[PDB]
């Protein structure tokens, strides 16, 4: 018999537990990239229709705020986990394993999968996520750090730019809307994200909050 | 432990020939990524020298005059009836393979892979007449990098028979091999002849496995 | 007959066995990092405190010699009866090896090495008349240098200089290198400066290459 997908018989991913168990719907299983032990599985979500292996990352969500305070009214790339107070950089996988053991079961799946794709979405109150309406353009669009020491971009190295699936932040109208950015690669290598560096930041009334959505891997 | 059939393979060839050294060259099932045994590729096991080999998909570009019109012009890319390469069991799907292909470029020592360039008035990469290998065909890796006949001594290629030196209005052939210790380099997916787009200027290409170490 | 870290049931590596049994404590096991075949596996170093898999120079050392005689030269490359470091069971063939450090890379998130350079009039790091470090030797990583300065990410680090002096007598000075980019490493050859008159002689000791 072939693995099952349970915290006792963890699969290779979700691709294989796709493959050798294609009853299975979709939804919550253990898998264990490294194999060798069972014991450092990781929690993911299986979409058993593409065979896609999906790790949430913890915490979820950056609260809405007023993070960033840059008085003299410059603006400027600035990176939340890098450079904010309260600031920090995205984590993923079971959150009671050691953090070398999610790195090794992430890269296992970031080296060695065909293609990966992440979604985060930017809360933005007076805030540019992507596109001004005034002038028209993404000159201040927000920045999104991968994990192979590269940023995800508006405009650029065709290879390196996210595209948007919604856009409702282009005006400053004093109410919360949102944006959605998605990197898709061949180089999965280059995911997850890992940070974000908004343009359109520092003014008194500006704000915003972040969903990271879970990096998927085929 | 495994024995290389189909319903147990084994990791690659290499630890084919180590776990059961009494098996000789030929045909096996091998299953790079290991977990689930339903996704294994069939290979040619050189037991030898322990490589595992995986024929391209098809085996082979066949004769014609495929370009009419000097520049290198890639197969895949721009010609008509054209196609990259590929590599793997067809019937799995193409992120499966993908898969096991990277298992094995990512983790093998080593891979080679020989091109061979059947020629009827095309120069593959000497020109005999001239004496230089500007007219030498380009190769495409599997990086996005190029296999060429000279620059960085790293993506070099070696020849290793050239009959494609003059036209002749007759049929030769011209062998390639690239050979690196940095696998993720390999297969090759395209080539890019220059001496083509005369009206007596005819190609074939016989596609070599991938062969991992 | 869960893994163990015998000869006959190795584990895929120290952090796997550790996870699979954490009672075990440190000390000499059997790590199969490529998996499949048990036939292949490598004998290793596991620090059960940490987790780290170890895997051990052959040879362990290079001698005490008066190795050069009258430019940074590279003993694998350049010296009488020099050679390049090597790592894993002697007996199993090197691709075999290769492929065996090419998966420990990717089940680790990083890894370090120290080695060891024993002086007699032979400036390893730290020039004592200079106050300077431009005599300090160089170590090849695989892919890559490790220099005293120069580019951040491949910068050593050094744990004691008592090399610092021309005294006539012996003494050494420990070398580190850490990275997340497990790629660079282990070790396999290194570059004296201050060498050799007569009177200067060096040996080394290749500590293990450490995976995590
Ligand atoms: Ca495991
Ligand atoms: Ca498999
Ligand atoms: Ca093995």
């Amino acid at each position: 018999i072939s693995p099952d997908g349970s915290r006792k018989n963890p699969a290779r991913n979700c691709r294989d537990l796709k493959f050798c168990h294609p009853e299975l719907k979709s939804g919550e299983y253990w898998v264990d990239p490294n194999q060798g032990c069972k014991l450092d599985a990781i929690k993911v979500f299986c979409n058993m229709e593409t065979g896609e292996t999906c790790i949430s990352a913890n915490p979820l969500n950056v609260p809405r705020k007023h993070w960033w305070t840059d008085s003299s009214a410059e603006k400027k790339h600035v990176w939340f986990g890098e450079s904010m107070d309260g600031g920090f950089q995205f984590s993923y996988g079971n959150p009671e394993l050691p953090e070398d053991v999610l790195d090794v079961q992430l890269a296992f799946l970031r080296l060695l999968s065909s293609r990966a794709s992440q979604q985060i979405t930017y809360h933005c109150k007076n805030s540019i996520a992507y596109m001004d309406q005034a002038s028209g353009n993404v000159k201040k669009a927000l920045k999104l750090m991968g994990s192979n020491e590269g940023e995800f971009k508006a405009e650029g190295n065709s290879k390196f730019t996210y595209t948007v699936l919604e856009d409702g932040c282009t005006k400053h109208t004093g109410e919360w809307s949102k944006t959605v950015f998605e990197y898709r690669t061949r180089k999965a290598v280059r995911l997850p994200i890992v940070d974000i560096a908004p343009y359109d930041i520092g003014g008194p009334d500006q704000e915003f909050g972040v969903d990271v959505g879970p990096v998927c891997f085929l």
